[PDB]
């Protein structure tokens, strides 16, 4: 296991534009166009970001060129982050992909909401900050792979993705 193969699991790979679990298009492995409700709107996202006419259309290798890109901006946002970095750079390897896991789907406009998580997860306090974490819209709107991210964050193995 490692943060591609769960982010895979955690977000599926679909060739149409789709809506993920909030409403907003997406396409690919969990790539976001916008949040705009106009399919259009998604249309011209999609092809300024794979740069060609794709008709809402892409093949796999262009979705893992997106993943790819978004992984990597994922984790280079964590290392910008004032908050997040000390954090992040505290964790053992598997920790750190619960982290990444976390930020490809949340972003980072909330992580100022999750100050007491993150105090907990650099003490390494994992049963308490597993507890913490679950108190979240995060965990509500998403439990099943919130569960699995957590339990990551909680054990540092990936017991949750077998």
């Amino acid at each position: 296991m490692n943060i591609f193969e769960m982010l895979r699991i955690d977000e599926g790979l679909r060739l149409k534009i789709y809506k993920d679990t909030e409403g907003y298009y997406t396409i690919g492995i969990g790539h976001l166009l916008t949040k705009s409700p106009d399919l259009n709107a998604a249309k011209s996202e999609l092809d300024k970001a794979i740069g060609r006419n794709c008709n809402g259309v892409i093949t796999k290798d262009e979705a893992e060129k997106l993943f790819n890109q978004d992984v990597d901006a994922a984790v280079r946002g964590i290392l910008r982050n004032a908050k997040l970095k000390p954090v992040y750079d505290s964790l053992d390897a598997v920790r750190r992909c619960a982290a990444i896991n976390q930020v490809f789907q949340m972003g980072e406009t909330g992580v100022a909401g999750f100050t007491n998580s993150l105090r907990m997860l650099q003490q390494k306090r994992w049963d308490e900050a597993a507890v913490n974490l679950a108190k979240s819209r995060w965990y509500n709107q998403t439990p099943d792979r919130a569960k699995r991210v957590i339990t990551t964050f909680r054990t540092g193995t990936w017991d949750a993705y077998k």
